[PDB]
C-alpha cells in the first residue's frame, strides 16, 4: 500500500483521526442510518448534499458541533456533479460508497474497486 499523492493534510486527518480515535464506531453503521435511517431524510438518492453531509460528521463523530473548516476539506476530498457545458452548480451531491470508501482507510481500508479519472 504504498500510495498517496498529496492529500488532507497532517490538521484533518488529526482531527478525523484524534475524533475516530477515542470513537468506536463504523462509517458502514452510519452509511446505513443515512441509507434507511433517519439520516436519510437528507440522501437524494445514492448521493448525499453538503449540507445534509454536515449531519454526518455529526453521528460519525458524534460530535454537537463540526467545524466547516475541516467540513470543507471534507468535500474537497472526494466530490462529484460538474460539466463542461454548464453553469449549474446547484445542489451538489456525493457519492457516499465514494466517501466511505476513503474513510474506510482511516479507520484501516476497505478495498473493494478503486475509481479512475481519465
Amino acid at each position: 500500500m504504498a500510495k498517496e499523492r498529496g492529500l488532507i493534510s497532517p490538521s484533518d486527518f488529526a482531527q478525523l483521526q484524534k475524533y475516530m480515535e477515542y470513537s468506536t464506531k463504523k462509517v458502514s453503521d452510519v452509511l446505513k442510518l443515512f441509507e434507511d435511517g433517519e439520516m436519510a431524510k437528507y440522501v437524494q438518492g445514492d448521493a448525499i448534499g453538503y449540507e445534509g453531509f454536515q449531519q454526518f460528521l455529526k453521528i460519525y463523530l458524534e460530535v454537537d458541533n463540526v467545524p466547516r473548516h475541516l467540513s470543507l476539506a471534507l468535500f474537497q476530498s472526494f466530490e462529484t456533479g460538474h460539466c463542461l457545458n454548464e453553469t449549474n452548480v446547484t445542489k451538489d451531491v456525493v457519492c457516499l460508497n465514494d466517501v466511505s470508501c476513503y474513510f474506510s482507510l482511516l479507520e484501516g481500508g476497505r478495498p473493494e474497486d478503486k475509481l479512475e479519472w481519465s
